[PDB]
């Protein structure tokens, strides 16, 4: 037992251990001898589970006697992963439950590993808003999320002959322990209908009606008592030949049936508007709901803060305006006001084909009021710059909500800016970016609305849950304030010369590489030398994240090899994971090309244990947990000014892993934190790419001029990495030569040298660990606590908390 | 008075100052009343002169009685700048000196700055001599250094209208109080004449003589008693209308009249050939009278080690087997036995043009026996050539000592390794480059004649003399022995987080910048910002050194601040130093553009005192001991595989300076001792330079991708930097555009990138002097010391020794 996990008192052991027997009797109708290790696993969540009640009611209770304001944020995704140990780890129940469960002859350990994720998120934003209210709830904020209970999450990953398989994520199979159905809660959603104009106002009749019923998970804070609430709506039928009606119900339900797998890319299917409207419509009604009950909504904004995370819950911003103007009958400009001032709107990408832009065709059939409201809204909007502007009929055109063309399209971005007091970026560099190009035109007219949040992951469950062993050697030398003050991390550089630390360091991250390198083994029948350097890359499969110019490098690593055999080369087990969208083709084949190098690299006598690649299958937050506190090398290379800001780096950073990257989206402050002499920089800077595009990029250029990277495209075309299947990777040549967005081959170079320098520094342990030390020492930056703080006080107009609830 | 140098006795200074007193009376035959800051210097250098004289004697007599093996050093250079503080220093006089002239009331520095430089060299290879010659008297070596007497040295340079006058170096003006005229060992040299072939033996007939007069100089070792001899020879007419007949005798004497002021290029003139044969010829009847003095000579080769500095003294070899074989008679196979194990031949560079070559017709009409013999060396090694390769016809044409063509001529570089039992390069990658291209063919044929001896520089001079400041604070914390032990400046190391130290270090840095800063308005009427990082660049102007790249740098500078005047740029003192050869006109145009930069940039009231461009008028040993001191960057940007090692980078490295540079000659070895991470490396490497090669180099490309590049050629074309002459600068920008032969465009951008890192560094006192500790910690190897003592052990076959002779 650790002492970051809590004390294992006598009185409370006895009673875990009672509580769990009653649980596995009563609640699974089980005894000992036919109870199963799943059946263990429930009883010990059902016993966690008792121990949030308390804090919880009394937690709501709190928040109803003091009436402090509202913080709802709307995501169509959050990446939570498992509940078990995060909840321990707030309650400080983990050495108690430890204890308990071995003195029952239980494995713990065991017992996690047989939870489901709750996969209802794609990558990183949906882990954002994870991170988020678990650092929301640690900071006594009165929060609440709200989203979609898909009963599929994101699909399993399956590797079939080197390709992506995708499989139901049939994640509430066995049920959900956490979650608590409030079906006396449910409210009506309303979809279709039409718009009739009368004397006192406009009404929308002949609706389609569909029921959302709330299901509430406890969010617990760190070891402050306090519980917040995430409110996931599920779709019902309401309850009015016969058969077929009763079959036909599955059609207003398969609202909430599954998680579209996209992940920074847009599909303009109808069935995701009716999510994204679905969750604004119901979440609404029970802010309105639960405000009314503290009417005068000019302290609305007093009371209530809506954050949009991205586009996806827009809607929210015409359908409050449709239920303030529409059935409280407040007029426009009043109603107008309340909005903007209640909502925020957050970007977290740059990408056009990952920018919302709905069918004006779509949202007229589906929800012909709110086009009207956003018509009218548009209207007003651009009398305001045409006022700013006069004259200047091209910024009309650029700035309209409506866009022109083959079809005409309402631009969600546009509607977020105009309806919110506040928008931001996720890191510096993508602020300013947004800024300079994408939102030039807002930020011009409304300078006050753009802000900046760089994002953060939070430390209970990327330190402590996942790394105990280094949470403690931790803990040994600066105590354990820093889990909930991330900054206190920063004392650990007095100890970069200390010779005690330097070795326990090493020696956590060799016993994790060891603990991972025997799960790959277990659960996946893998072979890896734990002695190697752990070069990983873990993100979802996209063009713009490069998985590919980490794919040249180890081709590169491969030929140089086999050129000169018996030449000392650092050995590496390079590891590569993530998840391809199911219709993303290229990202399906790049997955084949990580498996098919890994077949001859790692069957090539030759090569030996020097080099080995494995493509990690089904990447998701459990495995995460498991990868990153394991990793040496953390991969983070996409091209500069791609990745808004991403959140894997900061994980990594804060595990003991050295960074390789680009100066792109946070990769560049946390460079900036550590010193860039502690950071393996290389490639173009945004402004190289732009020149580049001025001049225009041609890859043969390169191609003519890298022999080395000559030879592994002719090695790719020949057919060497696909014998029987000679011109099976013919379109990832093609794109590379002639249509490569993302410039592979232009940092190919510098990434390869840049790589060169990382095996000079692995061969010298002590100093590896040094600067290692220096990362993580600066890593504190990187908390959402730290995030969330600057969101309470920037704009939701809040003061985080501290102060532990009564018991 | 600091430690370092010395203790100042009660009866040392009381003597001293009495024999001072003598001189300026007796010797100098002067009074108080009248006698001048300059007869005051020689009655001092006439007092240190007198201690070193009785240890002179007697280690020569102690040579004599030992007979231990000779070693002679030939070079047509040597650099030794002053001798009045070096002789102190290394007799341990200095504080006593000091002391003594200050109660006769005198400034001791004054009188220093009054002694002549004594200039008989050009740069690099002329000093690498000077600081040879400090080692092997100060590792106890019976050495011997052999060159000509120069009347004028290397040229005074003067700086009007910003171009480059010559004037010459009158350095004997006022006498050389060092040196002793020993016109008893006169020696006679022949030229021209012809051969006669006789019954038994060649004569070598109707010469012209040549009368070779030497001048000896002592050469103390530090502090161990040893002087050993530098002897330098004279030319002089032997004594036998009337009148013009006695003025000819001018025509004889041009042969010790002037030193050839070029560096790093071969220019075939008479007068050249004949200096070469002059110091050869004379010091060979030295080294044969020497050792007849200890005939068999088959011991000749245990008893003498003769070392050719470059091919200068080449025809050492073939004089060498013109003594033996006609004079002494030996056969020719034992001639030559004795002749390769005697000599050893340094390479120091690999650039054509500075390849000796001599037109077969010069050595035909100058030395005709010599001719003759330098083509039956050929003969015979071609058979051994042809023998170990056989039919490789092209082989045997490429590795002839006789070159075809237009005018055949001697490839004097082929005749040192076929004479040689050991051929060296000065830096580890310039020893391999000789193996790998220029003398790839002669390393198949005798592998085991190459090796590599990395140059140095003596810490006497280079810390101890013109560093006192630096070299106390080291000695507080290590003691003394490193001066004559540098490897023990790694104990620094444990010091390199020492505050104490770390405000030391940069202390002395400080004032050696305040004390150069000073002298820079003295003698020269020019201010500058002591708060400025001093860039400095000084050593002699050449394109491969690539000044211009630095003038390209400087002007980047510049136009940034003019576009953005109130941004922050750490200010910089940018110093640019060191001759051109006369008859070299791309050289003197950079020494123009240099100072028309400073024009513009000096004199921008916009600018301040943020940037300035000051040329270093006048640069030779005795400002590079002023300079080097109070440098902070060191510019060592050579094109990769141009420069064979450099000397000066040593120097700066020594003395705190951070290094920018290429991975080029010396500067590898520097950063692989104190870390790529605390050196500034940037651009390409030889392998980089050679693959654009095999593309052709295309300067215009960089022009095109470039705007900031473009924007300086465009300036330099205009006139920008020559109003009054627009087009002055034309054979520059043409020359960079269509044949630059050492790529400057080509490391521009990177060389920007890197200089903006130190300026980033330099914004950090407490860093920028960390890395500096780091740097001086790590100097250690290049030191002379262990040079010598690697030539002495792997060349010459002897043992260094630190033993003190008796007092
Ligand atoms: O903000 C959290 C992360 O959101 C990611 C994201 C953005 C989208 O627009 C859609 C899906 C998605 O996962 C960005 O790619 C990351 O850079 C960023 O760190
Ligand atoms: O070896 C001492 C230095 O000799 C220099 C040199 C070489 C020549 O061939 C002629 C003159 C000269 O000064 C090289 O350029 C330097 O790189 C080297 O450090
Ligand atoms: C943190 C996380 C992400 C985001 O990773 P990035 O590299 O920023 O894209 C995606 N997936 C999972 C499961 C994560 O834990
Ligand atoms: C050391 C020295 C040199 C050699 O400098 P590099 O930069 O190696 O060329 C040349 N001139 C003088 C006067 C020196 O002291």
């Amino acid at each position: 037992q650790i002492s970051v996990r809590g004390l294992a008192g006598v009185e409370n052991v006895t009673e875990l251990k009672k509580n769990f027997n009653r649980h596995l009797h009563f609640t699974l109708v089980k005894d000992r001898n036919v109870a199963t290790p799943r059946d263990y696993y429930f009883a010990l969540a059902h016993t966690v589970r008792d121990h949030l009640v308390g804090r919880w009611i009394r937690t709501q209770q709190h928040y109803y006697e003091k009436d402090p304001k509202r913080i709802y944020y709307l995501s169509l995704e959050f990446y939570m992963g498992r509940t078990l140990q995060n909840t321990m780890v707030n309650l400080a129940l983990e050495n108690a439950c430890d204890e308990a469960t071995y003195q029952l002859g239980l494995d713990m350990e065991e017992l996690e590993e047989i939870e489901e994720d709750a996969g209802l998120g794609n990558g990183g934003l949906g882990r954002l808003a994870a991170c988020f209210l678990d650092s929301m709830a640690t900071l006594g904020l009165a929060a609440y999320g709200y989203g979609i209970r898909y009963e599929f999450g994101i699909f399993n990953q399956k590797i079939c002959g080197g390709w992506q398989m995708e499989e139901a994520d049939d994640w509430l199979r066995y049920g959900n322990p956490w979650e608590k159905a409030r079906p006396e809660f449910t409210l009506p959603v309303h979809f279709y209908g039409r718009v009739e104009h009368t004397s006192q106002g406009a009404k929308w009749v002949d609706t389609q009606v569909v029921l959302a019923m709330p299901y509430d998970t406890p969010v617990p804070g760190y070891r402050n008592n306090v519980v917040n609430t995430m409110r996931l709506w599920s779709a019902k039928a309401p309850n009015d030949g016969y058969i077929q009606a009763v079959l036909d119900r599955n059609l207003a339900e398969n609202i909430s049936r599954v998680l579209y797998p996209n992940d920074n890319f847009f599909e303009g299917k109808e069935l995701r508007l009716k999510q994204e409207y679905f969750v604004v419509a119901a979440t609404l009604q029970d802010i309105i709901r639960r405000f009314k009950s503290s009417t005068n909504f000019d302290a609305f904004p007093d009371k209530v803060a809506i954050q949009l995370n991205d586009t996806h819950p827009s809607l929210a911003i015409p359908e409050l305006m449709r239920v303030l103007v529409d059935l409280e009958r407040l007029d426009w400009d009043k109603a107008w006001e309340v909005t903007v001032k209640t909502c925020a709107y957050t970007n977290h990408t740059v990408l056009p084909e990952a920018l919302e832009r709905w069918p004006v065709h779509l949202l007229e059939t589906l929800l012909p009021r709110h086009l009207q409201i956003i018509y009218e809204i548009n209207q007003r909007f651009l009398n305001r710059v045409a006022a700013a502007f006069p004259g200047d009929v091209d910024r009309l055109r650029r700035m309209s909500l409506v866009e022109e063309g083959a079809v005409k399209r309402i631009n969600m971005a546009h509607l977020c800016i105009a309806g919110s007091h506040a928008v931001n970026g996720v890191a510096r560099i993508h602020s300013e970016i947004l800024k300079k190009t994408i939102f030039k035109d807002f930020y011009e007219l409304e300078p006050h609305k753009f802000q900046n949040k760089t994002n953060g992951i939070t430390p209970r469950r990327w330190l402590v849950l996942c790394n105990p062993g280094l949470a403690e050697i931790i803990a040994e030398r600066i105590g354990e304030e820093y889990i909930s003050d991330l900054d206190q991390l920063r004392k650990l550089l007095s100890y970069v010369d200390d010779e005690a630390f330097i070795r326990d360091v090493a020696k956590v991250k060799q016993e994790n590489k060891l603990k991972f390198a025997a799960y790959l083994e277990r659960e996946y029948k893998v072979h890896i030398n734990p002695n190697s350097l752990f070069d990983v890359q873990v993100k979802r499969i996209h063009e713009y994240k490069r998985q590919l110019l980490n794919c040249l490098h180890v081709i590169t690593l491969y030929n140089r090899i086999k050129k000169e055999p018996n030449k000392f080369v650092v050995p590496r087990t390079v590891m590569i994971g993530g998840k391809a969208a199911p219709g993303y083709h290229m990202a399906k084949m790049i997955i084949k090309l990580i498996t098919a190098i890994g077949d001859v690299v790692n069957h090539d006598p030759v090569v030996g244990d020097r080099l080995r690649v494995i493509f990690l299958e089904n990447y998701r937050v459990s495995l995460a947990e498991k990868v990153i506190p394991a990793a040496d090398l953390s991969e983070q290379i996409s091209t500069a000014g791609t990745e808004a800001s991403g959140t894997g780096n900061m994980k990594f950073m804060l595990n003991g892993a050295l960074t390789i990257g680009t100066m792109d989206g946070a990769n560049v402050e946390m460079a900036e934190e550590a010193g860039e002499e502690n950071f393996f920089i290389f490639g173009m800077r945004v402004e190289d790419v732009d020149r580049l595009d001025q001049r225009g990029y041609n890859a043969q250029e390169y191609y003519d001029r890298i022999p080395e990277l000559r030879q592994i495209i002719e090695q790719l075309s020949s057919g060497f990495f696909s014998p029987k299947q000679p011109d099976l990777f013919k379109d990832i040549v093609n794109m590379l030569m002639h249509h490569d967005r993302f410039k592979v081959f232009a940092d190919y170079e510098e990434y390869v040298k840049c790589q060169e320098r990382v095996s000079a520094l692995y061969k010298n342990p002590r100093e590896w660990t040094r600067m290692v030390i220096r990362n993580i020492a600066t890593s504190g930056k990187f908390s959402s606590d730290r995030t969330i703080a600057q969101y309470a006080r920037e704009i939701w107009g809040v003061e985080p908390s501290r102060q532990r609830l009564p018991a």
